[PDB]
């Protein structure tokens, strides 16, 4: 048996066999008050001291959110829902630690992401112990409100001020301050890491001041604030917060009476009305999502990176070949999983509308202009590939790359990767390619299982990476110094190099996406 004594309190975990050796996974640890009945909307509370055992030995409940029904039994999509029990009482968090326990240990911390609308961290391809096992780190995951119930926004108003998943993640920093030296670890030497809108929220504790101090190093896979879902404004958030209101019924003149009448409706029938407070909904809207609340957020997130507002510290980022062909099968027309998806350029020019729907006619022209002028006019793919570089260059890959050349021009250490190996095991179709999240296995290490079907390319892929992310942790260097692996040079923002991951080659490169982002970083924004 395994008993850590925290700070409010005794926790027993259990025992993991992993090749052919130990991890102790610590399962579903509350790090704060149950946001329930007049706690919901609130900023998390800090949680009192109990006397037993707590019996950390299963994931808890994941936040309460909309699960993606569109392909039913299909694992492709199903394996990225939510693998235990819905509920608000759901700020837990998890503990991976080696065996025999470490004692000054870096400590990784993942962040999931799933446009701030879904996620959790009970999901197989978060799962730490292989991390734990391999590299001697700790690793830390927990559960933050998503939606509405952690992103409803009425500026000011403390009974939902906005950004609690935000301070959901913020207080679980504090816990692994707080507690991770009990379990063998140095809080003095925490990464932060996650994918996507989680990657998003990394980079937001290096802008948030009350973050500053709770981690050293960050990492930002597929996701940085600067994305144009990753901030609402403050008219929208309140507009949606009011819409909200008029759907539930819940519509008052006295603001605080709102947040009374949203306390007293039935998570469901909150959940089920998110996707309309948006006039004009894409398959990238953000309902709830951060906003500039003078509290986490002190000013527009674009300012204080321009302005070098920031901890300085040292920065992991990257982005896949194929961003944006993953949304492409949620709503234009004439894409499918189940076939090639070869569409016209008609088909072009309307799934415009669905990724830009209020823009204007000359917005949306010039996406088109840029896109297809072809070398070979005559590749049927054009279109079809032109709309997921389209959705994938303007969403991830250029608000990622300005990120890093705006946070380096301050003096920091910066890497930049390009993952561009499609798993063997993907359920996708081959012509979506190296999608949105498909790195995030090879980060954890689930290659590493030869029992698991991959190939042994990948193996090596997985064991390389593994290894870069967590001397990047220790060492703030994701260099691999011993199998004569290339050298992964710092992104400066004159010359831009990036190294590319995959399973061939791994290659350094200069100025990734160069003409495509300066449409998208310089004409674009001003359409
Ligand atoms: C690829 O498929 C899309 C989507 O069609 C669905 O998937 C197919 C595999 C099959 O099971 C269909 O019955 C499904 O509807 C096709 O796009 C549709 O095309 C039809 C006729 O061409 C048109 O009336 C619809 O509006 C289109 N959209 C939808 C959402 O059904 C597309 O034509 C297929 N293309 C190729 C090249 O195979
Ligand atoms: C990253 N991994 C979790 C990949 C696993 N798959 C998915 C699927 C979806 C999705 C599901 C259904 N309809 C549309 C999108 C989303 C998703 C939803 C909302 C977003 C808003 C703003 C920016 C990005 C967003 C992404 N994210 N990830
Ligand atoms: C907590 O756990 C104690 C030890 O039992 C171990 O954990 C439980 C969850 C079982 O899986 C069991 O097989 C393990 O050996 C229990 O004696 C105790 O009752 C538990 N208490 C609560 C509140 O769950
Ligand atoms: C702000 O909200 C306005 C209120 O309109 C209501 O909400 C929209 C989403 C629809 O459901 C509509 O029929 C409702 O009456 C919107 O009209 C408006 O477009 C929203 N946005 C802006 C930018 O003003
Ligand atoms: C390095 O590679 C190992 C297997 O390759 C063998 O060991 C290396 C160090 C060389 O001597 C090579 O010629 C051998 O064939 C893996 O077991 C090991 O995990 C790898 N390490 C990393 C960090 O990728
Ligand atoms: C852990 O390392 C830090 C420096 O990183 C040091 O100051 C601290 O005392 C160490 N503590 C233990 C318990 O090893
Ligand atoms: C709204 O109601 C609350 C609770 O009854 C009260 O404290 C507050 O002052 C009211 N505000 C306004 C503007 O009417």
């Amino acid at each position: 048996d395994i008993i850590i004594a925290t700070k409010n309190g005794k926790v027993r975990g259990m025992q993991l066999t992993v090749f052919g050796g130990t991890v102790t996974a610590f399962l579903g640890i509350p790090y704060a008050q149950p946001p329930l009945g007049r706690l919901r909307f609130k900023k998390p509370q800090s949680l009192t001291k109990w006397s037993d055992i707590w019996n950390a030995t299963k994931y808890a409940n994941s936040c309460c959110q909309n699960i993606d029904q569109s392909f039913p039994g299909f694992h492709g999509s199903e394996m990225w829902n939510p693998n235990t029990d819905l509920s608000e009482d759901c700020l837990y968090l998890n503990v991976w630690i080696p065996a025999p326990k470490p004692k000054n240990a870096t400590v990784l911390i993942w962040i999931y992401g799933g446009g701030f609308q879904t996620g959790t961290s009970s999901l197989h391809v978060y799962d730490g112990k292989f991390l734990a096992r391999v590299e001697r780190v700790i690793v830390v995951s927990m559960n933050y409100r998503v939606g509405a119930l952690g992103f409803l926004a009425l500026p000011g108003n403390p009974e939902a001020p906005g950004n609690m998943g935000l301070f959901d993640q913020q207080l679980a920093l504090q816990w692994v301050q707080k507690n991770i030296a009990a379990f063998g670890g140095n809080p003095k030497s925490v990464t932060l890491f996650g994918e996507s809108a989680g990657a998003a929220s990394v980079s937001l504790h290096l802008l948030s001041p009350g973050s500053h101090s709770l981690f050293t190093r960050a990492i930002l896979q597929s996701g940085s604030f600067n994305a144009p879902w990753a901030v609402t404004s403050l008219y929208e958030a309140r507009n949606r917060t009011l819409n909200l209101a008029k759907l539930t019924g819940c519509s008052r003149e006295n603001e605080t009476e709102i947040i009374k009448c949203l306390r007293n409706k039935d998570p469901q029938e909150i959940l089920l009305n998110e996707a309309f407070v948006v006039p004009y909904g894409t398959p990238l809207s953000v309902n709830f999502g951060p906003t500039v609340d003078g509290d986490f957020l002190t000013d527009m997130p674009d300012i204080l990176l321009e302005l070098g507002q920031f901890k300085k510290t040292q920065i992991l980022v990257g982005v896949n070949k194929d961003e944006g062909t993953a949304f492409l099968v949620y709503g234009a027309p004439g894409f499918s999983k189940d076939n090639n998806s070869i569409i016209t350029r008609k088909e072009f020019q309307e799934g415009l509308k669905i990724f830009f729907p209020g823009v204007s006619e000359f917005g949306k022209e010039s996406i088109l202009f840029h896109y297809t002028d072809w070398v070979d006019d005559q590749r049927p793919e054009n279109y079809r590939e032109a709309l997921g570089d389209v959705v994938g260059d303007y969403n991830f890959i250029c608000p990622a790359l300005e990120f890093t050349k705006k946070f380096s021009e301050w003096g920091n250490n910066a890497f930049f990767y390009y993952f561009e190996h499609r798993s063997s095991k993907l359920p996708w179709p081959e012509w979506m390619g190296v999608m949105h999240g498909y790195e995030i296995e090879f980060v954890f290490g689930l290659p590493l299982e030869r029992r698991d079907q991959y190939t042994k390319a990948e193996e090596i892929l997985s064991r390389s990476i593994v290894k870069r992310w967590a001397n990047f942790a220790k060492y703030g260097n994701p260099q691999e110094t011993q199998n004569q692996s290339t050298s992964w040079p710092v992104f400066k923002s004159t010359e831009q190099k990036y190294l590319t991951l995959n399973t061939e080659s791994t290659r350094i490169m200069t100025k990734l996406r160069a003409q495509q982002c300066r449409f998208w970083t310089s004409f674009f924004p001003k359409v």
